[PDB]
């Protein structure tokens, strides 16, 4: 934990000495981020607060700097002392950059402006590139955030034709169980948080904790206990209901009993659960006209992914069952298995001053914001030369600049802007 | 940071209330991790230290009890209050294992036993269960350790045939730039650090500094300075040869090595064109290694096709293995690599004729991102339980070691009532009741990593 404290230390070695590459006389700098494209048409904005409390949390110090002075020269970098000394004296250690972002949970459509970093010292110019490398891992949690939000979208589709409540059986049907599956502690609680945005579903304790420090949100998600859920291999349905009359608690204690399958092709199971315990525990008919069985459900943990739990709900809804009967969880395919290029996540420079003049480097060229239409809600790229041309509002806030973060967000308020996006 | 740091919080929520699950008179536990198979047949064993350091780095508290009840509750869970009270209380917070594993760098065969951690008090059996979350995660340091390995043994492969300096060139073909594609600062820290157990190269920072914290290792591993195509752009069309100019002014030293970046059609201009015919200066003059990394075409062509048109534009020399090999120039290829890819490389430009020492490599979230629990199917497996003081079976069942053979080398999983002879326990026991007894420096770790082959 203790030895990773060091900001000058957390980049790319190759960023140590990439001031010296800049032309004369630059003083400013302009970077965007965008999702050039990939699996998605739209990516659910959610991480950067979280990164920004743990990665820019305190000061640069005198120390940091010696430290880091004495590891970059062993290790083969030169290393700005000057302007790092500087920054610590002149500006008391406060990163000079300023960080516009879309508000997190929001949806965007991909190829569009979800964050600005702009410089805002003429000496210190150079620090955007220097952070360049620990923010742009804002891809993991936007890119887990999104396909928890994809998921979200298919169950919703299935409860609004099957359930007569699918906002109320919405947040409990995806459960993150990935703790287990995922490359280290610190992701499981990020990337565990971004499953949080769309459910309320979740066994990775560390989301809980990083919830309530970096989001105010003291309890974010519930969990499943076992020994009502139990397990089962789909060919106990199929024994202890004709080979017995197991209905001791099960009706008498009037628990719900969640049946789990660890065996069999994840479609093919849930379908035969769901027919097997018809057949033992009856059902009813809601006012869509879907049946719903009595006390039982069947949760699927193993195999689901967005294409194979869409292949189950396609399934059990054309058998008639409605989509309340079944309950998801997803591990490894929702924490670990997404990169960088999942949605082509980038960080860009589109603009630097050189004696005094802008000039555009090159998608997207200059200095950028998000643009949200006042009627219609949808998003467009544009300049900063253009918030003034009145049915369009900067979708984009300064949510951190010289060392305050100015925007915070509760988890909550996180949670409404995704689920009011829809598709 | 600080907000992680409770154990009794680090784990699937149903593994805080397992204890429940065992049967009435059970008083031991015993567990196993293995790889079952999957994208290879051996895995590089490496990076269970730095998880007990880390994870483990203090006794248990009752203050964490009072923070674990309390949220499990919320949450929705039972958490065993009394069992985690009386650890505290009556074994001074320390957990009560005995972790056994090979040591960190040996190359195992899938399906064999890696690790066992066993319970060491009849009271808090149920201990190595509640841990196995975080120990599982022993996946992710095993797997890019392996990767990062399987990569060095293609490239050994290429070397031995057309290098007449192969082990000297080999740590520093394999560069890790991957710190902006991976999922968390911790990760690419560890990850990080199980790509430098094969290698010295690397652009992750934040490897170096866990390497020192958990393995001894001050200064694992070196960089050298790279020019960024956003930058270059920014001095203008115009002054696009005085940009690498001034690359070569800050960086290109006698015994320095610097890497600039072009594309394929840049490369070709500045030589028929002549429009950085002076560019050659300096270059040569300053006696540095000029690393020349694309951004353009298609990852394999554009290293044979830079190789081509550097070979004429700085010729070459031909050494004991009949192989030309560039003066000055040499060519980094950081994108679209990965084992098959790298294979295809290596395969192109040495029947061209061309050393693999011409080239070196860069990999990113191939190499820290793109891989998981499936990529070894690394598995943990309870495989005994001790009963009213009788010891159960629950691939493999019963209480395991690791064994080597003493004449051969090869490894064998087996039962503990079967070190009867000339084999060796291959385990060592490096963790228990709060003690580590074994550390590695990465060096040894390096030492262990290197000595297995194919």
């Amino acid at each position: 934990m203790h030895y990773l404290d060091n900001l000058l230390l957390n980049t790319d070695s190759y960023k140590a000495s990439h001031w010296l590459q800049y032309p004369p006389g630059t003083d400013a700098s302009f970077f965007y981020v965008e999702s050039r494209g990939g699996v998605y048409d739209q990516t659910a904005f959610f991480g950067l607060q979280s990164i920004l409390k743990e990665a820019i949390n305190r000061p640069v110090t005198h120390a940091d700097i010696d430290d880091a002075k004495a590891l970059l020269a062993a290790h083969g970098e030169p290393f700005n002392e000057a302007g790092w000394r500087d920054i610590v004296d002149r500006l008391g250690g406060q990163l000079p950059i300023r960080i516009r972002a879309v508000p997190e949970g929001c949806v965007v459509p991909t190829h569009n402006v979800l964050m600005t970093i702009e410089s805002t010292d003429a000496k210190a110019f150079w620090v955007p590139s220097y952070l360049e490398t620990l923010l742009l891992r804002v891809w993991y949690p936007v890119t887990v955030a999104t396909v928890s939000w994809q998921v979200k979208q298919i169950v919703r589709d299935f409860l609004q034709r099957t359930s007569d409540d699918p906002e109320g059986q919405l947040p409990f049907k995806l459960f993150d169980f990935g703790a287990r599956g995922v490359s280290s502690l610190g992701s499981a609680a990020l990337g565990g948080a971004a499953h949080l945005v769309n459910f309320l579903g979740t066994d990775t304790l560390s989301a809980l904790l990083l919830a309530r420090a970096h989001y105010h949100t003291p309890v974010a998600g519930y969990s499943f206990p076992a020994a009502v859920a139990v397990v089962s291999d789909s060919y106990d349905i199929y024994r202890a209901i004709r080979e017995h009359t197991l209905r001791e608690e099960i009706i008498a204690s009037g628990a719900t009993v969640f049946i789990r399958p660890d065996s069999g092709d994840p479609v093919d199971v849930v379908e035969q659960c769901l027919l097997l315990l018809d057949e033992a525990f009856g059902h009813q008919v809601n006012g869509k006209g879907y049946k719903v069985l009595n006390h039982v459900r069947v949760f699927q943990g193993d195999g689901i992914n967005p294409q194979s739990l869409r292949a189950i709900l396609e399934r059990i809804t054309a058998a008639g069952y409605a989509a309340d009967n079944v309950a998801f969880g997803m591990g490894g395919a929702l924490l670990q298995k997404v990169d960088r290029d999942t949605q082509k996540f980038a960080l860009k420079c589109s603009a630097v001053r050189v004696d005094g003049a802008w000039i555009d480097v090159y998608s997207k060229r200059g200095r950028l914001t998000l643009l949200r239409d006042r009627a219609t809600g949808q998003y467009r790229s544009a300049l900063l030369d253009e918030v003034a041309t009145g049915d369009s509002d900067d979708a984009l806030v300064t949510v951190w600049e010289n060392g305050q973060m100015l925007r915070e967000w509760t988890l909550e308020q996180v949670r409404a802007h995704a689920d009011a996006a829809r598709l």
